[PDB]
């Protein structure tokens, strides 16, 4: 008499009505709203709901009946009969899978959280109960590092193929092709057309390996793509409600084996939206973040309520994070260029620069004259213009023809646009900032009978997922950017073992030749204690070699993957060296600064000693060096380095350990060896260096063919030289100080690929101290051990104890600062 339950819609005689006239009258029964409307609009069943009489309008049910009929609320267990929901259950170990027939290899689900920044979860942490339970109980890390641009098609596309976009070709939302002369949009037709999406999308590798796919939303999944769809996929459309996506994921596990997808995908556009309309620290985030907890927690007791809750593989993951936009950090080019009409410029903090005329002046274009022209205006500029091929290389942003030839790299918090016209509010969330950047940084947990639980992993890839489905799903994984088997500790039962890849030939000898010494026109300083008998100072007995490798190679000696390429090893008392006849240079020195080792300040510059190992070559003479404008050398192993003496190390001034540098680069060489060496020593208790030389021409971050590089040397004093594109550095020193870099229990390894410019216009040298731009110039050059590998055509510490899986975790690291 005083309740709804039961009379929804029936007239009454006593007091309080439960019709649809009762609002206006202001005479409804207390529950009216809950009982009879509410469950028109809520997937929820609630205290108002147990037992309700069926209602026919009504999303799903609360009845009696509602498990006969299988149409219960996800959640009615829990509220109705009392049961624990799945995030209320403690964490328990899932060892065995426990799957129905056709899940003899259990199905993975792809989860997105658009925008969802690592630091949500850091901060937030208390107020997310389910995805706080999955860290919890799952495999987690504290950031998952996005690929550049920190865009949404990009990371989306670049996590289900593991490729860089520069390979996958979708390189941002917006892109214009020269060759198709076409312009892509994710509003416009240009979306669904296949020339667009390159590498193999996991539903495509699942495909050709039997298994079948169910896309709710993903950036490729509603393309035809090596001709194929994925077996059950939706035409991207963000009105549909998230209830409807988890539910209808959750009746494509209820398929029979015949038709049930093995590999899923489910995406929700927030809380990117809520980010970029109130910013990433709102009241409208904390919402949108409980939100999509709401969501994961509504696919766990869906899973729990279908018995597979112990089978599927989840992995909950983001495409980038947030930051704060200003309208006080906007840059316009306007204010440098005038408001010119030839050119339009892609805005935001990943900001690219083409000709208006394309596709006609897309390669004429004067792109150098505008890189120079917007170059060091201001003290403390907040972008930086770049050619692509001088971007940092772990940033692997070059390659493809739809990347502008002209882009900006943005400082933290700071975007860019031609003028105020052609952006949208400054004042708004943004990202597509450099993928290191903490606010860039992504989401990722992993639960199910394939990972581990409790594990806490260091930061890791997107690119490295594609390989870790495969292995989820009993997949050979297509050719991709991922190291496969540099995730295997995130894995219970790891499916790849890795092997250190194999050097083709045998390091070639170069053995002493009796020749006469020649002059090579150094005019040397008196200090240096010269070579008196080359034949004596390097013929080493057994014993001696054996003191010498242990010191300098105590990870092995980087091997050589090349093809058609001839090394010999060149021994030394202070470092060894790979020596390319092919390219009269070392590919790589090693050598080990110890903790009280001498760094000379003594002038060591035009001397030279010939090296009788080697033919003597015109380019290896200090007279075809002196007053030339065009290049300059210097030395792989540093001559300033002595651990016998306090005066200049003579055996680093042989022609073998010496490489064209450019006089600007020579600014950069000089402090990393004078200065930040000397303090790395200090501090890390000594450090194992290798350096060499990098040729990439072709900007694509690999070692280019010596076919390729015939065509590539310069004509310098009637001479062909090869100048190098970049130089390389690998430090390895022990993550405990306490041991020296030839006892590491544990490598803890820093590497940089440094770009090889006539100018240091890059660094904006003009009113600054030495010592501050060149340490910044390293940071922001710094890579991964496997980016030189790939750029060098080399691999180091094949030589470790530990197995090939931890190293491929060391070698795929990036450090942040
Ligand atoms: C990320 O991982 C990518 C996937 O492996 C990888 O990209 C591959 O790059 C290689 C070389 O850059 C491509 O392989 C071939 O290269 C040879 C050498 O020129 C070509 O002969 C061959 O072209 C072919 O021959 C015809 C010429 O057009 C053509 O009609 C044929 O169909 C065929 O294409 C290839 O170009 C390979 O295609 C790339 N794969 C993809 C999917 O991009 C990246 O190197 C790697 N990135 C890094 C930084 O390591
Ligand atoms: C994109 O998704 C939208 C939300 O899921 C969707 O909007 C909805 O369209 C349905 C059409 O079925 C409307 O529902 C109507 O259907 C019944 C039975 O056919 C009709 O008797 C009623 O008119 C009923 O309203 C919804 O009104 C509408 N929902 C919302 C929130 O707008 C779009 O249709 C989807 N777009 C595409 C491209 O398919
Ligand atoms: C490349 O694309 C542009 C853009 O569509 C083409 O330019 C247009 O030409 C059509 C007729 O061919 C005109 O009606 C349009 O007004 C033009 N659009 C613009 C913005 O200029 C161009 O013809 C295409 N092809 C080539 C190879 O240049
Ligand atoms: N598969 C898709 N196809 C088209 N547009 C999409 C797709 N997935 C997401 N979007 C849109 O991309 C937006 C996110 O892009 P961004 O603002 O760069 O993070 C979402 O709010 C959607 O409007
Ligand atoms: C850059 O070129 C523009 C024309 O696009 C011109 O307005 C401006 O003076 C130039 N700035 C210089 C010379 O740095
Ligand atoms: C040539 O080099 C010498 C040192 O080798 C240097 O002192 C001098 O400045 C240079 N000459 C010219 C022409 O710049
Ligand atoms: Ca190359
Ligand atoms: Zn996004
Ligand atoms: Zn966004």
């Amino acid at each position: 008499v005083k309740s709804c339950k039961g009379r929804c819609f029936e007239r009454t005689f006593g007091n309080c009505r439960c019709d649809a006239a009762c609002v206006e009258l202001g005479n409804c029964c207390l529950d009216y709203q809950e009982t009879c409307i509410e469950p028109e609009h809520i997937w929820t069943c609630n205290k108002f709901r147990c037992g309700e009489k069926r209602l026919t309008r009504s999303l799903c049910a609360c009845s009696d009946d509602c498990k006969d009929k299988g149409d219960c609320c996800i959640n009615y267990s829990s509220v109705c009969q009392g049961e624990k929901s799945w995030v209320e259950e403690p964490c328990e170990s899932i060892n065995e899978p426990q799957c129905p027939a056709g899940f003899e290899t259990p199905p993975t689900l792809l989860f997105s959280l658009d925008g969802f920044r690592a630091e949500y979860l850091h901060t937030w942490g208390g107020l997310l109960p389910v995805i706080s339970k999955l860290k919890k109980c799952g495999t987690y890390t504290k950031n998952m590092r996005p690929v550049y641009p920190t865009k949404t098609f990009p990371n989306h596309y670049s996590i289900v193929t593991g490729l860089y976009p520069e390979s996958h070709g979708i390189i941002d939302n917006k892109m214009y092709d020269p060759k198709m002369n076409a312009s892509f949009s994710l509003k416009s037709k240009e979306k669904f057309n296949p020339e667009w999406y390159k590498g193999e999308p996991i539903w495509v590798t699942a495909k050709y390996q039997g298994l079948k796919s169910g896309t709710f939303f993903w950036p490729g999944s509603d393309v035809e793509i090596n001709g194929i769809f994925p077996d059950i996929y939706k035409m991207y459309n963000g009105s549909v409600p998230f209830e409807e996506r988890i539910l209808a994921v959750l009746q494509w596990l209820q398929l029979p084996k015949d038709e049930r997808p093995h590999f899923y995908t489910l995406y929700l556009e927030e809380p990117d939206s809520s980010g970029h309309s109130y910013g990433p620290v709102s009241s409208e985030v904390i919402k949108a973040l409980q939100r999509v907890d709401g969501m994961v927690g509504m696919l766990m007791d869906g899973l729990k309520e279908l018995n597979l809750h112990r089978c599927l593989n989840l992995i909950l993951i983001s495409d980038h994070g947030m930051e704060q936009g200003s309208c006080k950090k906007y840059i316009y080019l306007n204010k440098y260029l005038g408001d010119v009409k030839n050119i339009k410029v892609i805005y935001g903090p990943a900001a690219r620069l083409r000709p208006s005329d394309v596709p006609d002046k897309y390669y004429s274009f004067n792109y150098e004259g505008i890189a120079r022209n917007l170059s060091c205006r201001e003290p403390n500029q907040h972008f930086k213009p770049y050619l692509k091929h001088f971007l940092p290389k772990r940033l692997h942003f070059a390659k493809s023809d739809r990347i502008e030839p002209l882009t900006f790299y943005l400082d933290p918090q700071w975007q860019l646009a031609l003028n105020p016209s052609e952006r949208k509010y400054c004042g708004s969330g943004f990202h597509g900032s450099d993928n290191v950047f903490s606010n860039m940084q992504a989401l990722f947990v992993g639960y199910g009978p394939g990972f581990k639980h409790g594990i806490e992993a260091d930061t890791f890839e997107n690119i490295e997922v594609y390989n870790l489905m495969c292995d989820l799903l009993n997949l050979t994984p297509a050719p991709n950017n991922g190291t496969h088997g540099s995730l295997n500790h995130l894995l219970k039962n790891p499916v790849y073992t890795p092997k250190h890849p194999k050097e083709v030939h045998p390091l070639v000898q170069c053995p002493f030749t009796r020749n006469p010494r020649d002059n090579l026109g150094c005019s040397c300083n008196p200090s240096i204690l010269p070579i008196e008998d080359f034949q004596t100072q390097f013929n080493l007995t057994v014993a001696e070699e054996k003191i010498i490798k242990h010191e300098t190679l105590p990870y092995g000696r980087p091997r050589v993957l090349q093809k058609e390429n001839t090394i010999c090893l060149l021994s030394q008392h202070q470092f060894m060296s790979g020596y390319s006849q092919d390219i009269l240079m070392p590919l790589w020195t090693s050598y080990t600064v110890d903790r009280n080792d001498s760094f000379s300040t003594e002038d060591f510059s035009n001397c030279l000693y010939q090296d009788f190992r080697i033919p003597l070559s015109p380019v290896h003479k200090c007279s075809f060096y002196k007053n030339n404008t065009k290049v300059s050398y210097g030395f792989l192993s540093p001559p300033q380095l002595n651990k016998n003496s306090s005066g200049i190390y003579s055996e680093a001034l042989l022609t073998t350990n010496i490489v064209p540098m450019y006089q600007s680069f020579q600014v950069i060489w000089r402090y990393f060896h004078d200065t930040l060496l000397r303090k790395y020593a200090e501090e890390r208790n000594g450090v194992n260096v290798v350096s060499g030389p990098v040729f990439d021409f072709d900007y694509d971050g690999r070692c280019d063919s010596l076919e390729n590089l015939r065509q590539k040397r310069r004509v310098i004093r009637n001479q062909e030289i090869l100048i190098p594109t970049h130089f390389f550095i690998v430090l390895t020193s022990c993550k405990d100080t306490s041991q020296t870099p030839l006892h590491c229990e544990n490598l803890d390894t820093l590497a940089f690929i440094l770009p090889h410019r006539t100018d240091n216009s890059e660094s904006c040298v003009h009113g600054k101290h030495d010592s501050s731009w060149v340490e910044e110039l390293l940071m922001l050059h710094r890579a991964r051990i496997t980016d030189v590998e790939h750029i060098t055509g080399l691999s180091f510490y094949q030589q470790r104890k530990e197995p090939v899986s931890d190293i491929l975790k060391l070698k795929t690291h990036l450090p942040t600062f």
